[PDB]
């Protein structure tokens, strides 16, 4: 078994199609996702042509090892791909129709800058190395590129599954490569993040600000230190769900900024008490009275600025 | 080996039956469950017929590769479903009786809206792609569809295992597909949720309300902030056992609402102290006196409204 | 290859023997355990009989695929059995001696009612489906059922490994089935639970009771709320090591009851302070004096009652 | 393929050699470790004797299935027969030189009594069951038993890799078994345990003892209760890294003992306050003055005793 | 199939080349990383030579088992290397061009001394054991050693992928071995460590130092003990991301040192109160006044010293 010869010097066009059956396990930390799909290949092998009449059939079936199959590989698969062939059909002129059912753990990077409001473009790269006799080029048969209606990704909205029709042509180890880009467009379902992380995080911060309506140092220290600890718990919880990025994520920025607010509240609480002990509650009163407006205003403005910078 | 010819233009009916041997590992976060079962296939292959009077043997045994077997696949499976063929029996008439023992990690979505009081309908979809020569259609032999009595799914009650008898016949990639729906009806054993999460969560909330019977700001801040922290621990613990949903779960709603109660208890505690310092304990006394009745009443009513909206 | 014919209409007796090599990974949450053992099968195949004299040898070695081997399957195994044939020997008269080395992740339910003082009966069910020519029945050769002396289970005491000699006989999907029951009797090593969970849990509760020798509301609130939080930590830690049961476990009951003791100490602490503020320390003194004896006595009685109900 | 004939009643000697390439993943909880090594087997098969002149080669090479290979099995593994034959060399006399690369998850119990100062003796047991025709006995070729210099075990010091030269010959299920014991001697690198667990644990305990220089009940309750909670965190963290033992580990004993110190510190703090309220600060003063010396002294002695009992 | 004979007594040179397709899962605790790459082998087999003109084809293709392939094996790999042969090409002169696509979990130790500012040199060791007929030696074809532009390692910067050109030739078990060192140079992206661990850790420490501007013992005990607990949380969080080293890591040193600062702050807070009670607030005032300057200064000095010692 060896590649089909070119009539002229033409390259061999393998028509591809990925049809998603299942989407699952989008792992944020690992930047991987698992897929269950149909891979369809179609090419011209003249050596396998036949006359419909003298055969008694309009189409012929084959076993994988009986005929030449192009070595289509996945560029970005974590766990060594396992594939079982479902059908091989040969039409009169020698057109092969390959159909396999595969499943792989695809590794595609994610952009966490707008987390948890972010949207992602997942990739599946098909590749084919050209052989000694002739060159192999990939093409997309848009007719066999889809995803079923049932397909759901847990915690994500599946927008589209398209393929970049023009393959990327290049050389690797003095050999011609044909690479294709299948793109899964998804957007994160941020709903749950609101009552589970964002709102509890805001509540504990507002609770900390009640120290602005209290003259009790011992109570203020308990209010501010306690809420700060609860904020550390939320910070830790958030950072366990995410990988370590070389940039600031939106949630990350908000969380980091809230530390500054706790820190300044501590300073204020400290200052107010210090002045009170030094017998000048009048200066302490005015700093506390300002704080009651200042913190909410500055917090709100800081957030407006951040949202602007990030969106 | 190739499909049996139709006498007429008729499609081939493959009779299916799934008999559950074991149910295990219902993972809520992943929305998967593992199964260990018997798959039985039965169809008409005229090429394998024989006379019963002359043959001597009433039933003929075969090895898988010796005869044509229809490619029955599972739609919603994760881990490759290993299959061990246990027996192949041919009727003298030509009827085939296939029996395999399989095991798979099945991926079926779950509805967490009523958690931990929810009930689920797990699916196992069988599929068969039609071949070149003739079309294949699936059917249910209710006689070979069951589950053994021993079958238990840890933390769940197994209600029923039925199959939707009418297959979903549709065209995919210019070929006809026959899909069958086996349904496992299960309901969650909520018992453990009561003394482990629900009651401790209520106790800490009631402990927080004792601040309505004390004039000590320092003690009230310790009561309300501490219990609030313990409530965050329960919230975190609960949300780790569940996937991120684009909707509110029942437990989620209760938990979120309790934050509002803590927040308002802080405001009250703050107000009471502020008035006390301002030398008007009379207004503070009446706000506190109201709070005792108000809090339990409103909490109770709120719960009734929520349980109503959810059930 | 097909089953040996009955001289008469008699069923075929397959003699089974399991010798445990290793026991490991008893997973409480999953209710599974892993095993490494020898499986021995022995049956009469008349077709391979011989005369010890003319054949030249009294023993005859064989390869698996060369002769008919009965399809002995494991019922309750999660991880798809992988079997290595170590030896196949044929006696002159035609008796076969099969010996395989297997390893499986066995799924067997556990009774957590007396946890961590519980004892368990783990099961390994061998099964054999009868074929169309003749019926197959299982039997135990007590001579080949054991476990080596080195066999240990981490955190458990291995009491006995016996097999129920009389096999179950039943019909499944119109064919006869022979199931056996191998039983591994184990008891939990509760030792570590005493200084790691039980004693720290008791200490924090006794620490909570020192509030009965204090008139300081602010100190009492700190004592009772703090220890209650530490009790939540122990509760959470315990419930992570166990699956969600539809019943109350012993540890579970004790833990749940201790919440009531915290709750009532809060009420007491609240009452004492309230009376003190209302200028009646005499009533408060007598309530606190009573609590000093009541709390320990009631706790002790409650425990005796529980231990009685559970053991 | 069948075993070599005994030229006389003599058993067959298979010479073994394990050469460690990699050591990794010593899992304390599971009591397992993973290994990557060379297994070398060498025995005499006279049936494979040849003439270097006639066959035109000084050494013959073979494929595994072409010749008889003794079934050498690993006793204490979970690994499930992973490997690759690197070479098979047969010299003219019939000496076979088998060399395979293997990797396994060996399961060997650990002694946690002196943790984290403990040393362990890991085992790899090779076994061979004797066949029908003749008996097989194992032997160690000390020349082929080693470990490369690069071999490192994360968090452990590798002392020696020797093999017990005399095999353990015994009877199992009516056949002769030859067992070999390869021993990996390792000692735990306790360094990290000092600044991560031991010193922070001592610091929080000493912090608790400052309550012996304070007359403030509210401050003492905060000191002792808080540090006790931090001690629970360390206890939990430690017990997650260890399996549940039926004995007391060194760390376990220290940790358990520190609970008694917290408990008695609470009693003291309680007593001191009670006396103060009762208007006898003189008795309280003498109890607190004693406590300062008492606690350090007793703690120190208790530790001298434990280190003595354990080492 | 056997090794090609030397014209002279010369050793056989196998030219190697590793071309990284993907880098993923650098596990700090396990000291492993996963790789997806091309392995290219090239050697001279005179037995496969032929005429370019008379033969008619310039290059001839072969299947793996048809020709002799040198047994090139990876030293430091965990999961069995999965090899998919992509192409085998023979030059007319008899040179072979092997190209496989492999993926492995590589075990390479890491230096945590400068964590999280550390840089690592990952290794991939290729090895070849010489055979009985002739010796095999490895060499690097720098032309086929690279990594694609897309290659990214999450949380790391990929510096370079070079190979040490001179093989390490040594004797192991009487046969000669040729080992090659491919080196992946990477540096850790420390960015995220700054707002997630380092800055929150500094903030809580500065918050603890406000006790130097307070005379309230009860508030100081709450400030210092609370922040100390938050520091333990950060310590625990950090040590879960790292393996147990026999040395001090940079972060480890900083973290350990901060415990000393908390401890001395406790002593100060204790001293100040003790003096206040003893009616000497003048000595207490001067100790706190000194502490206000000493703590920040000594902290700043100590850090400079540490960074010096570590960088
Ligand atoms: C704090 C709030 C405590 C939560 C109380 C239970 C909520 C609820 O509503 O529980 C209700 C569910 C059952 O509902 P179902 O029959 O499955 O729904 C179908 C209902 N239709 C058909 C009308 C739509 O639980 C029970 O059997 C009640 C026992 C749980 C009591 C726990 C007390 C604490
Ligand atoms: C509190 C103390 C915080 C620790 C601060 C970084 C310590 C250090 O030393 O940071 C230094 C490292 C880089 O070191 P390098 O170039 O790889 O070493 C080369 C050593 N030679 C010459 C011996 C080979 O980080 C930086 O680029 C600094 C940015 C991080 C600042 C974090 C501020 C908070
Ligand atoms: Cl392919
Ligand atoms: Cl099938
Ligand atoms: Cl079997
Ligand atoms: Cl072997
Ligand atoms: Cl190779
Ligand atoms: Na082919
Ligand atoms: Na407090
Ligand atoms: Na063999
Ligand atoms: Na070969």
């Amino acid at each position: 078994v060896s590649p089909p010869p070119p009539i002229a010097d033409e390259p061999l066009t393998v028509n591809t199609g990925i049809y998603l059956i299942e989407c699952y396990s989008l792992d944020d930390k690992a930047e991987t996702f698992k897929v269950n799909a149909f891979l369809s290949l179609s090419w011209k092998d003249r050596r396998l042509a036949f006359d419909p009449v003298r055969s008694g059939v309009r189409v012929k079936t084959y076993e994988p090892e009986a005929i030449w199959i192009p070595e289509i590989r996945f560029v970005n698969v974590e766990n060594a791909r396992d594939a079982d062939v479902v059908d091989i059909s040969v039409s009169p002129d020698g057109t092969v129709q390959y159909l396999e059912r595969f499943s792989a753990r695809v590794l595609s990077p994610l952009d966490f800058r707008r987390y948890p409001f972010d949207s992602q473009t997942l990739h599946i790269y098909l590749i084919v190395r050209s052989v000694d006799t002739r060159n192999i080029v990939l093409a997309v048969d848009l007719e066999k590129v889809g995803k079923n209606d049932d397909v759901f990704l847990t915690g994500w909205d599946i927008e589209s599954f398209t393929a970049v029709v023009k393959p990327a042509n290049f050389a690797l180890e003095d050999r011609l490569e044909s690479k294709l880009d299948y793109q899964l467009r998804i957007s994160r379902q941020y709903f749950s993040y609101i009552p589970n992380i964002i709102l509890p995080m805001l509540f504990i911060l507002f609770i900390s600000w009640t120290a602005f309506w209290s003259t009790s140092y011992e109570a203020n220290v308990t209010l501010v230190v306690s809420t700060l600890i609860a904020h550390i718990a939320f910070n830790i919880l958030v950072e366990t769900n995410l990988p370590k990025t070389p940039y600031m994520t939106y949630t990350g920025a908000i969380i980091f900024m809230i530390y500054l607010f706790y820190f300044v509240a501590v300073i204020e609480v400290t200052v107010q008490h210090y002045l009170k002990v030094e017998s000048q509650p009048a200066r302490a009163a005015s700093i506390t009275r300002a704080s009651r407006i200042a913190f909410p205003v500055v917090f709100l403005l800081a957030n407006i600025i951040l949202a602007f910078l990030f969106f």
